[PDB]
């Protein structure tokens, strides 16, 4: 019942800073942060050898985009070899991505392991020297963070342990980041995995999203300086009902308003294994939905701002400017999702939409 | 993991639909929900009798006021006696409040009991037999209720025992009355009794309303057919510090930011000891803080709409106009209070922007 | 992390020295605390009209059995109406009780409510005004109480809602008991139905206990002032694998050693669905059971000591003996049972025999 | 509600048993996993040079300590850098330590870090990679583990984050342990700073005790292959009231009792600031504590076993015979302390048909 403030005004006032540049009106999020081991089945996708200097190429190709995705990318998350390379006119991958206005953010998860006694649930790890790595990565030009847990929607999963220790080792990542200036993205991924419904994935997004914001309570966590990075609320991937994107919108936003506190500053959709196009349409979608959605909704995407770029580029450097065009146009298309002005096959406000339609009441 | 649905989407929309018409714009609720032993101690200090029929009039008296009043009173909480009094005229006076445009509410908790083994604190009964007693509630008249829980805040206080146990019975209440056609008013009351700062009420109402909200997901709350009655964000009434109205706003409107979900219809702040006109400027300064709210801030007031009023009638029956006269000038104001647009002056504002130097970093 | 104490060293030692004398070796719990509703149809089950008149008849035959009783029972759990009831001879049935060295008990629960948004999943009522209700049951000669609370095996059953809404009712009754100089028994039944086995009942055994433990920490409830009323572990009632009463025994004791702090004086099993004789050799194996077990592990026995007595009497005046002599059987019986001493042999009746189950139906 | 077994049966017993030859009657622990940094001042107390060496010299004046000391030492607890040096001889201290039929454990912990929000409040770090680290001192030797996370008694601590988050991590480093073959030895530290009393001590110590036993239930921890390594209950070093040491084994005893389910195969209580007799007299006082005590009550003593030997080393080969005597006298006095058989003086006693006491209820 006793306050022992874990930040001061200042350190609150840098936290809040950030995160606010991060989702800027019209901004989203590159996460990039592939590790070796989850890039490689990309790059064997289109024959290219796992080296580091594919690695770099390849990286080096999304971060040198020309300046038309500056005000579409507020920050660009980095796998830790990343953060120490450098593009061919020898200035740090950090460096670029800021000459462009983004903010440097580091994946500081060590992956994922098995919760012993349930039906293969996970927790994640990564917390042991965390403080130090933060202030290493703060001096190296990351002003934010990211940690991936993993739930999955099963008989009887996510399980009880599973939601609480998830949410504890979030809550932890996160008191610990902002002790060093860094921003935490907390990513509780429900998966999408399976055959559930809609109702379903929305009803175990509400008790996990809850169960998240009391953890972060109960360890201090000064929100405004934090961003949620979740799932949409969708069908399952082998659902056989289906579903709108406008359904798809009202389940995600009923879902967040529900359980999102209004002081958290941003929430950056990870795109799962939805489309490029998908992922656009229904992060539009979200924002067009008709209901007080009081932080940015915006993007934290991976394959869906990567798909194009990976397959034109072909691993053949004389791809570059027609890989990076591809990047370019989801960066793009995703800037006005975000922003609900983003229309599929056209371009001049050609997609009028529905109102005084459809209860918010059936969610 | 699995959802068994408390509500239909019938029964969502019928309490939403009662949640909205208590806060809409411009409106708030009388709290006149005094048992006998409470507004006893109200007569004596006018002099009055404490009789079945001196209530009657007394309530009448504010029941009856003229149509002044009707923007600004969206619901009356009603003790159970007055629930099944008449007017003069023989109409019921949930009759009364309906045809004035006012929403019928209930108190239903039997008061406080003490917490063994805790410094003093308390939890609430009041939950046997509830549904039943709802459910003849909203057959006669009544759609919304009231519960107070009581909340201290001293060296050892609140405890993690009295927050848990308060929280969880603020939901059990919650979930009886939503299966009944009830709209819950959740009342976490935190006294401001003591010497403590503004800064601590503030870590301690967040504190207490986070556990609050994961006790409703806990219990399947349909926070949309909620309300929410917290203490505004004050020092202690024996505090030395001195603050501005600007900053218990702040701090008031920085709480609940950082622990209402959006999907809360409304905050109807309790007045506790503040005075009339007190309440009236601090709620103003509340609905004028510059930061995002994604709920209606309104009243709940008893004192701060009753008190000259009460002292008006003097239990004298020939002061009735003069009596009413001062309840409806209170409802005028914080019919303002509540839109942001009361002026100390009758009615006259337009002096809207003229602020500048408070960082929302130092809460 | 500051101690208030709930309790002074003279109030610890009342509850210690009940609870003690309630389990002292030997001795077990005769339930005959059934409600006018629950005793109903067993009446009907010997065409007894259920009339004040023929409920304590039926009561005054169990307790003024002849004195072979008085070594086999340590407490009788009585229902309020039957407290205030006298025997023929002008004697307050809790006279008579004690006067035969027995302890008294009421039963101050108000039966099971629904909690909404689960499957068919109930919490218990009860608490409203029960700190003066036990005030007075201990002027009026009671020393202990019980409270019950339910839970069902299933698919989606008990649910974590369910667990800790029980298991936190539970602690506040047991709080509410000890602050008035009544031992409260613990009783969270979980219930037989259904067709899962043996493993599935420890392991929902162990996480129900593991929480009400937890639960009566949370509330400082002194547990060497308290008894457990548990169900035994067992297979469920529809579950096609067969076990042995060694193996029944092993579950139990190990499901309680798990979770179980010594700490806890008795532990008097109900006996559920089981037949009197099934209910004495499971306990008598229990009793055997070769591992370390620290509190008494007795009965709490209701139809498995009163079935071939009701049956014996069949509502005629005439075979009061006859039936009071089968009650006597069965109080011998589980006076070694709960010894490790019972051996069956030459013989117990049909009626001691027949399954005493009825599937919980709120279906 | 569904169980996913954690462990089958062999490796149920394979745990059980190494945990039972730990602690096996007149058996304790020496605990001597002194990280670099955690025995550099004792080393500095004697002048001598914090070396591998010399650390090694150390480690194997204790670890070959003559043939008296087998029926006392059931484990031995080693640092990382330890288990992988060999004696003068060749053989590996594991292999040391094996034939003097001692188990070998290894600490696992990477030490505290602090708690952010808290007043001065840590956490344990260490789960990082800690299976593949487990498996491999299986490989290497070891059978069980030991992890250290303290807590500390003041004018708000321990609080419910910190009491909460050590039950948290200890649960997870005992079922990544368990999934390895080791015996996971649980030590939540309530250090002995400050000048609180025994009552406060107490207190401290069976709030904490329950949230441990409550968090290895929640995530599924076989308890009987587990040890318990509590602080015993005492007074604070700069508490003005006396007590003796039978005070402090009823209220160590009655904490435990309070608290730790049967199931739990020993209490290994570590020695904290206590000097040698100190820790012996109430080891002794605690085996003699006249209440049921249905766990091993013995010693995981660093300091304590260690000190006088460190003393009479001094640092000079010259002195290894005179240290190892030290050595062997505490061994001896606690293996008799731990079957209730010490006598603080020299040499005559064994007049001992004690315990069965007055005093109870005030603890």
């Amino acid at each position: 019942p006793h306050s022992h403030p874990a930040l001061t005004p200042e350190q609150k006032k840098e936290l809040s800073d950030i995160a606010h540049r991060i989702v800027a009106p019209g901004k989203g999020i590159l996460a990039a942060d592939e590790s070796t081991g989850s890039i490689a089945k990309r790059l064997q996708s289109i024959g290219t050898e796992n080296t580091e200097e594919n690695r770099r190429f390849y990286r080096q190709l999304l971060l040198t985009a020309d300046d038309r995705v500056n005000p579409c990318i507020g920050g660009v998350i980095l796998f830790h070899e990343t953060l120490y390379q450098k593009a061919d006119d020898g200035r740090p991958f950090p460096q670029v991505i800021k000459s462009k206005g983004g903010v440097v953010g580091i994946k500081v998860d060590k992956g994922v392991v098995p919760l012993a006694g349930t039906n293969g649930e996970t927790t994640t790890q990564g917390l042991d020297g965390l403080s130090e790595r933060c202030a290493q990565y703060k001096k190296d030009g990351a002003d934010f963070a990211k940690w991936r847990c993993v739930l999955k929607i099963g008989e009887h999963t996510p399980s009880a342990l599973a939601i609480m220790e998830n949410a504890n080792v979030l809550a932890r990542y996160a008191s610990i980041c902002q002790q060093n200036g860094i921003v935490p993205i907390v990513e509780p991924e429900i998966l999408p995995d399976g055959d559930h419904d809609l109702k379903r994935c929305q009803y175990v997004t509400e008790k996990v999203l809850a169960a998240v914001y009391k953890a972060l309570s109960d360890h201090h966590i000064y929100l405004e300086g934090t961003l949620l990075m979740p799932n949409m609320v969708t069908p399952g991937h082998a659902c056989t009902q289906k579903y709108s994107h406008e359904e798809i919108a009202m389940a995600t936003v009923t879902a967040l308003r529900r359980t999102v506190p209004p002081a958290v500053t941003g929430v950056t959709f990870l795109s799962g294994g939805q489309s490029e196009e998908e992922a656009s349409i229904n992060l539009n979608a979200i924002n067009k939905c008709p209901l007080l959605k009081p932080w940015a909704l915006t993007f934290s995407y991976g394959r869906a701002l990567q798909a194009s770029a990976l397959k034109a580029w072909g691993g053949k450097k004389e791809n570059l400017k027609a890989a990076q065009e591809e990047y370019v146009k989801r960066a793009l298309a995703n800037s006005l999702a975000c922003q609900g002005k983003y229309t599929p096959s056209g371009q001049a406000g050609a997609a009028a939409s529905e109102s005084l339609f459809i209860s918010n009441h059936a969610y």
